[PDB]
């Protein structure tokens, strides 16, 4: 057959938690996306739509024929189509690639999700049962960071099923003992490696990257690292009880990626569990006690903020040697597209230095990672407009007088930070 | 057969290397904890025994179904009875689950071990040579944490075979050129991922998770994740000298995972590698250099003290545009079941933030991530105790007056900190 | 056959980036390090010797037979002579192995490299289609490092394949549209692991190690620890344009690991590329924008250095209820083989304590994780010697006057670092 999917970038709002809102980027409104499904030898048809007011694009992994020509570098409000063939079986990642730099950095945003190419031959316990699962669950395990600076250092805020901490704790998912379950796992990443995990339970066959012929047996764990994926098939033992799901690697397990199959002989059939976020919010109530967006100002905004006492060679003429000891330079860093640290405070006197440590300086716009730093609310004497730094190029700012100064990246406006320069009464 | 085997959980203490002690949970006073072996088919009795003042629990992956229900949330003094058929081949993880967020917590404690099932099937190399392994070693990797703020981020302190850092370089393997080794190898992790080695040597035939269907050849390296798991075959080839065992992942074979074959043509053939640590002490000594608690307090004490100078808008009045600035609270989080810092110094008039950073507030006791923080030892006159807070909730307290003061969290008594005021003499 | 191949250990500066220049060990000074390619049956003979002033060695994953004896603990201007017979086809790292400590050590500063050992059974394209590959591509991926706390913490400032950042953007490699390409993969780490992808394409055969026996089918990434190998085997599709090599670890790729394939029908057949990195150069030039150094001193040196304020018990006298606080020590800690902080600022009157976070305090020399600090080239007035310091021992000194003093470890000479001591005028 032909199939045909939308695909819509956005600008977005994602509750992840009880409480908790997470800005970026995403396909539709949710995080993961959309979740796409085929047949092995359909014709896919993507219609891409870019909503926003940057740059996006696309890559899906389930094509093998170049993607980039075509569903790259998508200007503000352009459309494009595409056409493939879905030639090989399994479970495929898709993602934003604006091109160079912004595919990274866009992917981990939010921008993400999962194609399934189911094949013509049958899995071998479809085949052994002479039927289909009672029970087909698709998941996504991903990341969210709360700098770009962290997401450089592998340092994730939490780790979660479909988009949402703990989701499948407060809403059990339900099964029957005796089940045929067949569960389709993709680590979309960025980073972290997984290994999957029931408790009660020891997969019979599980097939890497969802490919009938890459069948290992009897195993607790099944390891994917970012982009990896699996078709796993278990039944259900024929005893009532939690089945818990979870990633063995128990320091991402404690930051949101657990879940519960809850077996009961009566159990209803609920709706599928699709690999899809829950749908994005259009504002951030009062009552939120954290908001997070690795690219720009997050709150509450004092576990964020750096505030720089006097430097001792400032206080008073000081020194080792000879001559007096300058003060050394305060760091704000260029990283991950984003500012850090995103708000700085310090005594005037100080010099600021800008030191770009993003690395991919070719291109330009989202598929570069070049940046300035520009002013665009002015509360002070002393308003900055830096050159556009390459990887490893500084610009030093010196601060005499107090004021509050909101900035920007000129080539990727939703980059953020605040300088403010405080002085004795 | 059935076969019958006692775990009794428990705190214990470690030394995971000369002077250097490590306190946690383990089972039967050992991390890794003892080593199981049955064979494929078998009738696996479990008796559990908690013998702590804590909730612990078991999780056994050689079972094929329910185990919650019948090991879980185990209370102190409580037993529990229960039975499975071990219908996989293999090498299989066990550890701790009191449930929820304390499966996590409490298995970067020390209470993990190895069962392993062996299969009907022969292994290749025991079926072409015709007989058994000439020596059989059972290896867990496995972490240890000076802070649960170290465990969210992966940050390893020591990286160990067998409970103890470089254990096998202390004390070399004997081993013939020659031999047929069979080794059964487990990551538990919990964080990192291992990628096992043999210097001079390349692995004839693995099995992944150890089942005889999952066969990979001529491998340098054994790539395992937390909870993987290996059996591997191996010839020692026909030369004297030093086999290195070793995993790949460098910035952890430098912080203890690296041991010696010592292969030498006299070598007399001693009693099998079990994978169980080295059993605990219950002092630690005036000798000791270092104690290391994830939990509670450590040793030294200062590498793990934070002292703040006074807020630059306490120091007098300061501004950006034109009111003054207000200063800015200093930060304990609750994370990993510990606070971070551990010990906090602060100058007369600073206000402390509480923060939640455990993700998990659901159920109780060892089974949620709920924290608070009440003071058990007094040496000042402002003693406190914050509410319970869920993730991400907050307790301010604002300290007027010299002092010190020792804290638990009364949900989980072993978390533990302190936090000292200081004044000027002179007033 | 019977193949000859000599190696130089030395000390190297590499250029990683443009204007970047990263210090420390090699063989024939390029990292990686010469590529070695024969075939499975093979005697390959090795000569091993010594140009630098510490001691190297070598290990040689293809070789199924003792090799620390006879290439372990080789002495400033020694050789070995070594040969063994490659029983085993695939793709396999060779390091440095001084012995002891010293192997992770010196991997981590640039000593690594490639050795194919091509089967006798062809792969299955080879087979498929009645020829050899069109193109060869022979790929490592490597870290680098800015100290040996961040080579500890497993926090790499670049990540590469063949040596250089985004080498491959820089100098795209042609390919044609249908041409049969043969990958010959290694990650050496030494921390971080790999999934290796082509934007617009699904491996159609991978070989886990590059055993042939090894078959994976159909794949959308080849998932790699530190160590491990991949061949792969895929057809470009029949289309122009870019089809970019990528490691799905999107913090990785961020930091240099990401190249370009450019399809074009009438591309000429260059020679193979070679897992090979640039050769180094003597000394930097006053252009350099950065110096990295994990081991020593690195550039700009204020990027580096902690300046420590008066402690507030020393400013004056300050307690808890009872006597007088006392001030707490400034720590250096010997990790890696380095000193962190590099440089260090602290003001008269203050303690500073040096401990070993080191592990492994056996054996001697570049086999040992002992370490001590003493004073070079004396321009202060109170110059210090620690004693050899084991894993978590400890050193006090306390700094009365003002004065610099460059220091290095007597065991490991190539570790540096700076103490200056401030006082006010
Ligand atoms: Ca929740
Ligand atoms: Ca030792
Ligand atoms: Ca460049
Ligand atoms: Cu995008
Ligand atoms: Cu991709
Ligand atoms: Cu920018
Ligand atoms: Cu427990
Ligand atoms: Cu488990
Ligand atoms: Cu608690
Ligand atoms: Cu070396
Ligand atoms: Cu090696
Ligand atoms: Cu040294």
């Amino acid at each position: 057959a032909e199939r045909h999917f939308t695909l819509e970038a956005r600008s977005s709002i994602f509750e992840v938690d009880q409480g908790v809102y997470l800005r970026g980027f995403s396909f539709n409104d949710m995080s993961p996306g959309p979740m796409l499904v085929v047949e092995e030898g359909d014709t896919v048809h993507i219609t891409l739509r870019n909503l926003d007011n940057v740059t996006h694009g696309l890559s899906i992994h389930a094509a093998n024929t170049q993607t980039s020509r075509f569903l790259g570098n998508v200007q503000p409000g352009e459309t494009r189509e595409f056409s493939f063939t879905a030639d090989f079986p399994g479970v495929f990642m898709y993602h934003c690639a604006p091109g160079g730099h912004g595919i990274m950095a866009h992917t981990m945003g939010g921008q993400f999700g999962m194609i399934v190419v189911e094949p013509k031959e049958k899995y071998r316990m479809e085949r052994e049962l002479g039927r289909g699962p009672d029970l087909k669950l698709y998941i996504i395990q991903s990341e969210a960071y709360a700098s770009g600076r962290d997401f450089y250092d592998g340092k994730a805020l939490y780790v979660m099923f479909n988009g949402r901490n703990f989701r499948y704790v407060d809403e059990p998912i339900p099964v029957r003992p005796g089940d045929y379950l067949r569960i389709y796992f993709l680590n979309v990443g960025p980073n972290l490696t997984s290994t999957l995990h029931v408790v009660g339970g020891i997969f019979e066959y599980m097939y890497y990257q969802g490919n009938p012929k890459n069948l290992v047996v009897g195993a607790q764990t099944a390891l994917a690292g970012p982009s990896d994926s699996w078709v796993i098939e278990w039944r259900v033992p024929p005893v009532e009880g939690d089945y818990t799901l979870v990633t063995h690697v128990f320091g991402t397990a404690i930051k949101g990626a657990l879940g519960i199959l809850r077996a009961k002989k009566d159990a209803p059939r609920i709706p599928e569990v699709r690999a899809e976020g829950v749908p994005g919010v259009k504002e951030i109530p009062a009552s939120a006690k954290r908001v997070v967006d690795p690219y720009g100002l997050a709150s509450p905004g004092h576990e964020h903020t750096v505030r720089v006492p006097l430097d001792p060679a400032l206080a008073q003429p000081v020194a080792v040697g000879a001559k007096a000891l300058e003060p050394l330079p305060v760091t704000v860093q260029m990283v991950g597209n984003s500012f850090y640290p995103k708000v700085l405070e310090i005594p005037v006197g100080t010099t600021v230095e800008f030191v770009n440590e993003d690395v991919f300086d070719l291109l330009e716009g989202e598929r570069t990672g070049r940046h300035d730093a520009v002013v665009i609310d002015v509360q002070g004497p002393e308003p900055f407009v830096t050159p556009k730094l390459g990887h490893g190029e500084r610009y030093r700012i010196t601060f005499t007088k107090p004021g509050e100064y909101v900035y920007i990246c000129s080539i990727h406006p939703y980059m953020k930070g605040i300088i403010r320069v405080y002085e004795p009464l």
